[PDB]
């Protein structure tokens, strides 16, 4: 198993498949690998909205996995954290 | 017959036409309209990509006006950036 | 943070001041800050020559920092791409 | 010219001089410079914490660039990670 653990173990690239996952199993006949990984979502990003970043999009943004990244970019840059793996 | 500030002040039908009357500019005699046109172009998109979203677009893309103009609400909708007014 | 990953974040003085602190640490008796600071001009500028237009500025050109943000103001819009923020 | 890209690229005594720097440069009204130095930090420390590393130390270390550097230098023992470079 090669886990990640946090935010700066992935790279806006592979974050971005990951949200394309999760799009993906929404869409899905069932939710057993979309409880997953939203648990992995929520655990990796550690921003206090959770799932909401996802269901519930800001007015100005939009819900595709480029303006989630965006967002979390964002708001790990104004909390001085670690963002992706840069590249 | 109006001097526009921003993407604000487009449709997207407009927007298409410009970009129709920017190919008919290309097989022009000269450049001198073409170049007041590309750089009105950079201005409202703000696009990174500039006029590489006309002269070397992305191959995931359809290289269209109507290409072009999704690859632009999609990146401005990302980033948080107004659109097109509606029509 | 702020995070300014691009050109169209900073208005042309701002840019200016950038290139001012560029200035003072090149003669400093430390050169670390100068080479955080040379990284990003050439990643925000995106120009072909980088650092040479702090160093080896063309015949007619200065390298004051008002002379070095001309030169990056002309050359990004005769190259089709995005300039600085309103200002 | 060779560009700092980790920690492996800086000894103790640079990367000290470097959070000095920073220290002052909380004095600098150019939020600018100061912005893209915490930047770079988080970016070669990936520690955790990011900024709070300087602004929110624990006290349980002392609130010094060289009790910082000690702090770094363990997590990234701890944490199987590249320390700095020897000199």
């Amino acid at each position: 198993m090669e886990l990640k653990n946090s935010i700066s173990d992935y790279t806006e690239a592979e974050f971005v498949q990951l949200l394309k996952e999760i799009e993906k199993e929404n869409v899905a006949a069932t939710d057993d690998v979309l409880d997953v990984l939203l648990e992995h979502f929520v655990k990796i990003t550690e921003h206090p909205d959770g799932t909401d970043l996802i269901y519930y999009p800001s007015d100005n943004r939009d819900d595709s996995p480029e303006g989630i990244v965006k967002e979390i970019k964002e708001w790990r840059a104004a909390n001085g954290k670690p963002g992706f793996k840069q590249g």
